[PDB]
């Protein structure tokens, strides 16, 4: 159908917005703490601890098969990111404090994509 068609634009123009979002994210990350899964032949308890891990590559994997249908739904990947690193690490370690920067910073960008979002429908 024609509103099949429509609504997969819709969905397109969606993955090429959050895709730019996802970009300024991880600039947001010099360090690439959070570009790739925690790795569990290095830390082979991770899953005991998280239960739903999440990284910037995983993320962009789903995006690229178009699976985030809204910005709600890109945003809880985000936060797991972020979460998940405060409950596993420490305050005083490079990682913790790492994701409360990701987080505040994110924040900015992740405030004008809702906006965006809305706006443009």
């Amino acid at each position: 159908s024609m509103e099949q068609v429509a609504m997969e634009l819709r969905l397109t123009e969606l993955t090429r917005l959050l895709r730019s979002v996802l970009d300024q994210l991880q600039d947001k990350d010099p360090a690439r703490i959070f570009a790739q899964p925690v790795s569990l032949k290095e830390v082979p308890d991770y899953l005991d601890h998280i239960k739903h891990p999440m990284d910037f590559a995983t993320m962009r994997k789903r995006l690229e098969a178009q699976g985030y249908k809204n910005l709600h739904e890109f945003e809880e990947d985000f936060d797991l990111i972020i979460d998940n690193c405060m409950k596993y690490n420490a305050r005083d370690t490079v990682f913790y404090r790492a994701a409360v920067r990701l987080r505040d910073q994110g924040g900015v960008v992740l405030r004008q994509a809702r906006r965006e979002v809305d706006s443009i429908g």
